[PDB]
């Protein structure tokens, strides 16, 4: 029961991050130090400096958009797999998705049917035709089939309605998503298939309600290149991670 083990890590992990230090943690940009090595007091420092070096909170706001820097953040889609990513899979090295190696004229299926049955591996996205980001979760499962979950957030913009990962985990978090879907989404003729079967592929593996008419496949970028990268984890490692993330620590 590693699936329902998983969807309480997740929904967990999620509900803390309306708590400052987790969500400060969770949600930083810097990819060369392990996520849980982290400090919130620190982060919430530098912040302040930053504001300073800016002269002031209501001078940051005008020379950078209006956002209140110490604000809880819901991340953009590389945001959040980045640093999700480094949680599923990081113990004590540092991993840093952003300079993993990616593949970039394999098939996902090609991929996948490489992968140790009985190992958990996560398998980050970068999609130039959806311009997004986002991971697929490949836990191993005991006599069960090779199941796949999405985890993402989006912002919106694309070819896809705007989506937080909190609210994402919570409907679709434990969905499991068709293997062969995956792979003809993640194909380089994906380009060039019919406005109806692009529309249902997008809905059905990354539109939180499966609904078709949210999908905007103009939006595509059909010159757009598709890369991947996959990554073993540990399951209770993963577990571990998130509870200290959660424990608003």
């Amino acid at each position: 029961h590693r699936v329902t083990l998983r969807k309480a890590t997740l929904a967990s992990l999620m509900q803390s991050l309306s708590g400052e230090s987790s969500n400060r943690v969770m949600w930083n940009d810097r990819y060369d130090t392990l996520l849980i090595a982290r400090d919130p007091r620190e982060i919430k420092n530098a912040i302040e400096k930053s504001v300073t070096d800016f002269g002031g909170l209501e001078n940051y706001k005008e020379l950078t958009g209006g956002a209140d820097p110490f604000a809880l953040m819901t991340p953009v889609c590389g945001l959040s797999a980045n640093n999700i990513f480094k949680l599923m899979t990081e113990k004590d090295v540092p991993i840093d998705p952003t300079s993993i190696e990616y593949l970039e004229n394999t098939s996902f299926a090609e991929h996948v049917n490489t992968l140790d049955s009985h190992k958990n591996y996560v398998v980050i996205v970068n999609d130039g035709r959806l311009g997004h980001k986002f991971l697929i979760d490949l836990p191993a499962l005991t006599q069960g089939p090779r199941t796949a979950y999405i985890i993402q957030s989006d912002l919106g913009g694309g070819a896809l309605p705007a989506v937080r990962v909190e609210d994402w985990i919570s409907r679709r978090g434990s969905d499991p998503v068709s293997l062969d879907e995956l792979n003809q989404l993640l194909s380089k003729d994906f380009s060039k298939m019919p406005d109806d079967v692009q529309t249902r592929l997008l809905a059905s593996i990354l539109q939180i309600d499966k609904d078709p008419h949210k999908v905007d496949i103009k939006k595509l970028h059909l010159d757009g290149k598709l890369r991947f990268a996959s990554h073993e984890y540990d399951f209770r490692q993963f577990q571990r991670n998130a509870q200290y993330v959660a424990g608003l620590g």
